[PDB]
């Protein structure tokens, strides 16, 4: 009686200003594996699972062009109750209910996934910065077993 899935994200530099940094090829691709969570521990709305890290790097990044980065993501919206908790795909499998996927950055607060909400910023050194975020399971009700995978995409905003 467990939901499992990964998070899949993808994402790159805002392509209408000019991009301070260029964002490394191993984080425009990304999967997160999100783990094996039991339905009891997501058996009521609000409660959630142990988040998991991901980064997102920069590289060659020069501060007289920005100084600070920030990342907005965009995602399906499980419900228009909970514009930060992302839908689950649907799977064969039969995928879980009453959970979807919540994106926190550096201060531990969920991000809204309309694609025009950044994440906090980022004050950049010269050269290589990593932004770093969490991804985890949150309950929108009673939680029930099955495949729990979500995907978003990601700008990277220079300030």
């Amino acid at each position: 009686n467990v939901v499992e899935g990964k998070f899949h994200v993808t994402g790159g530099n805002v392509t209408t200003a000019a991009a301070a940094c260029a964002v490394d090829a191993g984080s425009v691709d990304q999967t997160v594996q999100l783990g094996q969570v039991r339905t009891a521990s997501l058996a009521q709305e609000g409660a959630t699972s142990s988040a998991v890290g991901f980064n997102i790097q920069l590289n060659d990044c020069d501060t007289n062009v920005a100084s600070k980065a920030a990342v907005a993501f965009l995602g399906t919206a499980i419900d228009a109750g909970h514009t930060n908790v992302l839908a689950l795909q649907s799977s064969a499998a039969g995928s879980a209910t009453n959970v979807g996927v919540q994106i926190l950055d550096r201060t531990g607060a969920a991000l809204t996934l309309d694609g025009a909400t950044f994440s906090s910023e980022t004050t950049l050194n010269n050269g290589t910065n990593t932004i770093p975020f969490q991804a985890r399971y949150f309950a929108t009700g009673a939680a029930t077993p099955g495949a729990a995978n979500a995907d978003a995409t990601f700008k990277v905003q220079y300030q």
